[PDB]
This record gives structure tokens, sequence and C-alpha cells, in this order.
């Protein structure tokens, strides 16, 4: 309630640069909606419409948050600063949302501030995004006597008594406005004839497309990407923005209007989910909150079915029944308990220990399908960590081994030779965001480092090598004596350990001690001292002493073969060959191309898109520390990238050899 209807919902996105109105647009709609921050997704009421506005926290756009926002939104309000139109970053998400095929109409922010101009948004979204903007506003007045607004699809207009959003007056054209107002009528009856042959045998003939025709076509073109409609207003001196909301239920896509989304089953078959209220209920987790009322509080779009209140779902990431508690959705100023979330919709669930980010949920007797790949993506980048005193160490754990339960796609360890704390994330990005999350949300005063990548050592060649550890050590003799076989496995395999003793040559007792002292001497490689992988170790032979033997004793031991197999296996280097999805302007083609050569790679095929291109390719992490400000620097501030794991690789070479 109010009565479910999927062709009334609108799932949206408010995106923009840093700066441009993001929030203060936000919070303004849900002011305008409430007359009758946190949550993940936030929902409120407009004309008979229930809008779900989904946050996506990104002072950057690159990572791996906007993979999964994106398949949970349907459409998006794109906001530009009106005194620049489009900055970098403008760009950069406008290219997420052609990428992703994402519905959006434009907000030029700002037409009350001292540079704000309607038209270089326009020209500059032309130019620069090839978006096909249509001007559906025009703007009465200038900067600081800026004071209506003219609607040129239905040839009214608005005037603003005040800055409060509190006295708004439906008038005729000003005169002097109403040639230009007549311009842009006829410019988007133009543009509404290329989606509908009535309007285009009425422009012929010389006849006014009625009011409804006109705003069908235009939605038409908006929701199959070939037209980004523009509105106009000032967010801090509220007006426009009720207009803004009236173009969301106009143009904007419902979840009938954009093609279904795509799941897996067990089985293999890739699968369409219609989102249909009363087939079996599929449903995606994208975010978890640790809330502080009813305590963790996860996220979810529903792309089929009916999720119910104290029902089961089952979660197909895990393999595991989970109860829902409860069901709510965050208003503004407050939360609305429901007795059920359908297709289309959005909410969270109260209830649910073990269901994480990216998880599907379905029925309990429903179809298993799954939404998201099933995959952790490597940890491959670290970093050092001073908290200071023992009011920070203490309380830094405090939300390490606590706010991973947000986000556990991340690790923490403590290097081999330092005590201390390591952090490891998949991506500069990714981690230039955690250490700041902390100090912030945890009132942690702490200390900085600089970040270092994830490489790992193997060898290539079995060996066989022992370890003794006999030493006269604290007023007593220190035996221990191991034999180890060493043998390659296949890349990605990981461990093995193979217990081959004949009887009591070592004592069980001290078996377990060994292979402790193996994993310990695994975390640091001869070459480079980083963590030993994919080797298969047998501990086959070796001897004792019968007072002087002990568990420290043979776990030295164990270190000590360990350590020995790898230096004498003809080791090697094991580099993270990931992957990139570089966009960029056309004009800078050959320039990114040769630059992320010079950072070694083998460029895997590079395809068109928009006004522009997508390099992907193949580039170890190691030369890529601060791509950010760099392929911005050789692109003009018009480029943007995406990057994640792939694989492992032997380094050829001289790579080898730089590295030490
Ligand atoms: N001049 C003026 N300032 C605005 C307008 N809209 C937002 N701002 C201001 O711009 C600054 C950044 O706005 P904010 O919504 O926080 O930007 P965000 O980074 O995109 O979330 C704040 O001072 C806002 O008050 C506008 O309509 N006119
Ligand atoms: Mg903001």
């Amino acid at each position: 309630k109010v009565e479910y209807d999927l062709k009334r919902l609108r799932n949206i996105v408010i995106a923009a640069h840093i700066d441009a109105g993001k929030t203060t647009t936000t919070e303004r709609i849900l002011y305008y909606t409430g007359r009758i921050i946190t949550a993940a997704v936030t929902t409120c009421f407009w004309k008979d419409h229930r809008i779900n506005i989904i946050d996506t926290p990104g002072h950057v756009d690159f990572t791996i948050e906007v993979e999964r926002s994106m398949r949970v939104l349907d459409g998006a309000i794109v906001v530009f600063d009106s005194s620049q139109g489009v900055e970098p970053q403008s760009e950069t998400v406008w290219r997420q949302a052609e990428k992703y095929k994402v519905p959006r109409i434009a907000f030029a922010n700002k037409m009350d501030k001292t540079g704000a101009d309607l038209w270089l948004v326009i020209r500059t979204m032309q130019e620069r995004l090839g978006a096909r903007p249509v001007v559906m506003q025009l703007p009465i007045g200038r900067e600081d006597t800026f004071s209506g607004i003219i609607d040129v699809l239905r040839m009214k207009a608005y005037t603003y008594g005040n800055d409060l959003g509190t006295d708004i007056r439906e008038i005729p054209i000003p005169e002097e406005y109403l040639d230009q107002a007549r311009e842009y009528h006829e410019k988007l009856v133009e543009v509404a004839a290329d989606f509908d042959e009535n309007i285009m045998l009425k422009y012929l003939e010389g006849e006014e497309p009625t009011e409804e025709e006109l705003v069908a076509a235009i939605r038409k073109g908006t929701i199959d990407l070939k037209i980004t409609p523009v509105f106009l207003g000032s967010a801090l001196k509220n007006k426009g923005v009720q207009l803004l909301l009236d173009a969301v239920v106009d143009y904007l896509p419902s979840p009938l209007d954009i093609p279904p989304i795509k799941g897996t089953t067990p089985e293999g078959e890739v699968v369409e989910i219609h989102p249909d209220p009363n087939g079996p209920l599929a449903a995606l987790a994208f975010k978890i909150m640790a809330d502080p009322y009813v305590g963790r509080l996860t996220f979810i779009r529903v792309y089929s079915g009916t999720l119910t209140s104290g029902s089961y779902v089952y979660n197909t990431t895990k393999g595991r029944k989970e109860r829902v508690a409860r069901l709510l959705r965050m208003h503004a100023n407050h939360r609305e308990e429901v007795e059920e979330l359908k297709a289309g919709d959005l909410g969270a669930v109260v209830g649910l220990k073990e269901t994480i980010t990216g998880d599907t949920l379905v029925g309990e007797d429903a179809p298993r399908v799954i939404l998201e790949s099933i995959e952790v993506p490597e940890p491959v980048i670290d970093v050092a960590i001073e908290p200071k005193t023992k009011a920070d160490q203490e309380k830094l754990s405090q939300a390490l081994a606590r706010l991973a339960e947000e986000d556990p796609t991340f690790r923490v360890s403590t290097h081999p030779e330092t005590g201390q704390t390591i952090i490891s994330g998949m991506g500069e990005l990714h981690l230039e965001i955690i250490v700041d999350r902390l100090k912030r949300e945890f009132k942690v005063d702490a200390n900085v480092g600089k970040p270092q990548v994830a490489y790992r050592e193997t060898i290539t060649k079995p060996v066989d090598v022992e370890g003794k550890f006999i030493r006269q050590t604290g007023g007593r003799g220190q035996y221990g004596h191991v034999k180890i076989k060493v043998e390659p496995l296949p890349r990605g395999s990981g461990f093995e350990f193979v217990n081959a003793i004949v009887g009591g040559v070592i004592p069980k007792e001290y078996i377990p001690a060994v292979q402790k002292g193996i994993e310990e001497a695994m975390q640091s490689g001869p070459l480079i001292g980083f963590p030993v992988v994919d080797i298969k170790v047998t501990l086959y032979d070796g001897s004792y002493h019968e007072v002087d033997s002990s568990e420290m004793a043979f776990k030295i031991a164990g270190s000590m073969a360990i350590k020995e197999a790898v230096q004498k296996g003809d080791p090697v280097i094991l580099e993270p060959i990931m992957r990139v999805e570089v966009t960029t302007p056309e004009e800078y083609m050959g320039d990114v191309i040769g630059d992320l050569n010079a950072r070694r790679g083998q460029i895997l095929g590079m395809e068109p898109r928009g006004n522009a291109q997508v390099i992907r390719a193949f580039v170890p992490l190691a030369e890529m520390f601060g791509y950010a400000t760099d392929l911005r620097s050789k692109t003009q501030g018009r480029g943007s990238f995406v990057m994640f794991f792939d694989h492992y690789q032997e380094v050829p070479k001289q790579v080898q050899e730089k590295l030490i």
C-alpha cells in the first residue's frame, strides 16, 4: 500500500559530478514528495507513483558498487552544474549510463548562480557526450533574477513567488519569451515525430499534436536511449524541482519498460527473469547496513514474485534458508513496516544473518537462480596502517573485525616481519575509500600509509630437502628433523599437505607442529618476501630425540625445510594479470593505446560505443599505481576506466629481475 501497480513504480538514481547538487536535489525531492541520508533506498510518492531513490555513495564513479547499483535501478536523473554544463565525471557517469543501458533525464541545476548557462550544458552534451539533448524548458531570467520556467512541451510558464518552494504560479508565457518558446516547441515536435508516425502525419499537414502524444513520444525516445530530455532549475532556491518530479513520472521507465534481468541456473542455462509478481521469488541483496534500531538491514530489489513478511527465502549463493522477520521501507523522515515487497520494488529485510551483498534470494521451493556470478575476486592490493596509541590500536580492530560484516570482500593480516596491520582490497580505487571510511565513521585519529600490491611465489621443479632444528636453548635440548618433497601444483590449486611418515619416524603429536611451521614459512618467499602458493608438500621422513623433541622444535624444522625447498626449487614470481575497461573519446585512441603498453600489456580488443571507444586490456596492476590522474592527463579529463582480477601469470625473464 498504496495499492501496488508495476506501471507506477519509478526506480531511479540521481547521478552527478561532485558539487553539482546531487544531495540538495535529492533532499528537495524528499521535501516536495513528503508534503501530505543514510538509507540505501528511500521511497516517496508523487502524483500517483512510487519513486524509489537509490543512494550511490561515490565521490568517484569508477568502482564495483556501480555494476551492482545499475542492475538495481531502472532510470536516472543526471544533474549538471549549470556554470560548467558538463565536467569530467559528468562525462564519466554518462559513459556508465550508456554502457549499462539506462534511460535518463538531465537537470541543469544552479540556474540562480553566477555563470549559469542552459546552453553551455546542451552544447556540451552534444559535443562531448553525443547525447541528443532536447530542450524541455526555457528559463525566465538570468542568474540573480532567474524567476520562472517555461514548459515548451505544453507552452505554459511558472513563476516563483519566493525561494522557499512555497509560491508557484502557472502563467501564460511572457510576451518577450513567446517566439523563443515557439521555436523550441516546434523543435520538440520535430523530435517527437521521429518516434511516432501519427505525429509525423500531423507535422506535414500543419497540425498541433495533443500533449499526450508528445509526452508518449518523448517517453519512448528516452527509454530506448535515443534522446535526453533536459530540465532546469535551482534546487537551492526551490524552482523547477516539482517539474523535475513531473518529468520522472512522464519520461523515466517503470520496471515494465526495460529488458528483464538475466540469471543463471546451476545447470548453466542463462535465463531471463520477468517482473511478474505471482511468479517465483527472485531478489538481490544490494547493500547491508548495520542499523541502530533493528540491526542488520539487508536491502533488496525484487525482480520476480513477491517477498513476504515472516516467510523463508533461500540464499542460492550461500546454501541456506533465512527467516525474513520484518519488511521495511525508508521514507525521508520515517520507517514504514510493510507486509510485502513485490516484483519491481525495493526495500529492506530484517532477519537475515548470513546474506551479504550480491547474494540472490529465492522462494524456498522456487527455481534456484543466481543473479551475480559466483566469485570473490582475489584480494590484490595490500597496505600498511598506523593507528598510533592504545586508544586507537584497540579501537581500530573494533571496526575491522566488525566493519567486514558490511563489506566482506576485503581481508586483513600482519606482515611476517613487521608486527602490525595490513589491509587488502582489489584495485587502487577500492582502497582509496576504506581508510577514510573509518577515521571518520569511528573517530579514529590515526596515521596514513601508502599502498603496495600482492604478488605471490611458487616453485617450478620438484625438490627434496630437509629441516633440522637442533639446539641447546632455554637450559634444554631442542630436536626436530623433517624431510619433505615439494612439488608444483597447477596454477590456482592452492596448497596440499601429504603425510607419508612410516611408523613413529616422526612421532604423531608433532605432525601438526611441522604443518604449522610450513604455512608460517610459506608467508615469505625468497626472491621478494611474498606468500607462496600452488605447492604440494609431502612429509616422508625425519627423526626425533626422546627428551629433547618438542612442538616448537618441529615447527621451526618445518619452517626451515619449506624455506629451503622454495629457494632450491627454481622459484618464480606470480603477478596478477588483471582486466581494465578504459573508456575514452575516440580522439585519444592511440595515446592510451601506447601508454597502457608502457606499463606491460597485451591489448585484448577495443570495441566502439557512443561517440567514443572501449579499450579492454590486460595489465599487471603493479605498473598501474595511480592510473586515475594519468589516464585523465592524456585524455583531457574525459576518460574513465574500470579494473578487476582475472588470473596469475609467471612473469617473463627481465620482469623477474627488476623486482630485485
Ligand atoms: N548556487 C546554488 N547552489 C547550489 C544549488 N544546488 C546545490 N547548491 C550548492 O552546492 C553545494 C554542493 O551541493 P551538494 O548537493 O551537496 O552537491 P553534491 O556533491 O552533488 O551532493 C552546496 O553548497 C549546495 O548548497 C543551486 O541551485 N544554486
Ligand atoms: Mg552529496
